[PDB]
């Protein structure tokens, strides 16, 4: 299961709009446990590649990202990549730009932002699984540190 705020939802959905009509891509940081994520904070690395549809991993992103997961003491998560006026779900190339194991991909559908689909879908070897998306109301009571 992952969990979002509504607070990252607006963030990813910011950061899809900011991108186009290029593809937004990036990171989302957090804490994992049971082996499920609550999205705590969006990191919109923005597009490293230049593909529309097509997103990057954001190669120098993501030792800036994990640097700041170690400041505040959060995990990775996953990442997510919106597409600019066209449908979620990977596609067939798009899938190919998997280079990990079977790490949380969410991909948007900005065609309409009256509708958003926003899933979360774990690219695994034999194949693509959806996770659902369940929403918080409130962050989880702030940085929290004693």
């Amino acid at each position: 299961m992952i969990t979002l705020t509504k607070k990252q939802m607006e963030e990813m959905l910011a950061h899809a709009r900011q991108a186009l009509p290029n593809e937004a891509c990036g990171l989302l940081g957090g804490r994992r446990d049971g082996d499920d994520r609550w999205v705590e904070r969006v990191y919109p690395l923005n597009n490293l590649d230049q593909s529309p549809e097509h997103f990057s991993m954001d190669p120098r992103e993501q030792l800036t990202a994990v640097k700041d997961m170690r400041k505040n003491g959060w995990v990775m998560l996953g990442n997510f990549h919106s597409h600019p006026a066209t449908p979620a779900r990977p596609s067939a190339e798009d899938k190919r730009l998997a280079f990990d194991p079977s790490l949380s991909y969410l991909i948007i559908s900005l065609a309409e932002p009256q509708k958003p689909v926003c899933k979360s879908f774990l690219i695994k070897k034999d194949g693509v699984d959806e996770e659902e998306i369940i929403l918080k109301e409130e962050l989880e009571h702030h940085h929290h540190h004693h």
